[PDB]
């Protein structure tokens, strides 16, 4: 983790995998984002979309095209082209301490 | 966390909560178990059953009895009676680093 | 594979995992069943239920109880007690040759 | 299968068909690719794209053009034009033995 890494809290159910699937990042978990670490296909990342909004997804590539893939099958895949940029690689994830008291 | 605390890998879907529920510990996650920390009602824990096997559940009380409750409604709750002992309180949970490449 | 092993064809969608999950055994695949190989928790198997009907599921154990678990979240888990018996361990699975012509 | 044929692991959900469809090649499956067997329309294959990267798709023809079609409707079809070459026909597919413990 570089000096640029920062923690974010997962929002929504787009990265919550179906029961029996892994990994899975339910709403409420914390994820560590590191801007200084490259994101390769298969890695989890934070990406910046058209409206400059941040999104937490898995970066994948198929037939030469890059997409932002959610772990929740009910959510759509997002083409990652010119208007999209990678903010950082997700390198860690844990439940906050408070979860256990 | 005491020096006796140890990490364990979650196996199975018994502690995977319904999408949207908080918290959830899907198969593959790691949990930190501290034998030296008391387990109060509502706390998560590891329990030792009569078959020298273990179970990761939430400890609850009902009708003057102790029960081990799964976060997944499809799994049955078990009475933590005589032949069942608390191993330790779960005090942390995170995805193993290998999860992120 | 012992001399007792035999092939079966997967029927139905109960062992078809959600998109993005693995393993998965869609209707139409072939599975190799070996009666002479023990089935341990976590293994795939063929079990014989009350009406003596065969079922292909994952054998699991939680809190001391055995269950037959389907990979398809929409299907129910089945308690595996006295009336249920393990026929054989599933040791291989492939698409039939005809699938590719 | 010729001596040039080789096994490859399926990566991604692009060839995972909708539940109930036949066939389907979910992430984690192995496919046997034979460079010495011609790929006819309707056959599955491996293709080499302009980015020295590969793609596992079904080869189809349309409007006098060749296309690589994914079994998962959420992934886009790609024209197999000039800069795209067929590597070999997929002639077999199975789960790796490690899948069964």
């Amino acid at each position: 983790a570089s000096a640029s890494a920062f923690w974010l809290e997962v929002e929504g159910n787009s990265m919550t995998a179906p029961t029996g699937s892994k990994p899975s990042f339910p709403d409420g978990m914390l994820i560590l984002v590191d801007p200084e670490q490259a994101v390769e296909p298969g890695d989890f990342c934070i990406a910046r979309l058209g409206g400059d909004e941040f999104t937490f997804k898995k970066l994948i590539r198929d037939s030469g095209q890059v997409f932002l893939q959610p772990l929740n099958p009910q959510y759509p895949m997002i083409p990652c082209n010119e208007s999209c940029s990678v903010v950082g690689k997700v390198i860690a994830s844990q439940w906050p301490e408070e979860t256990f008291g």
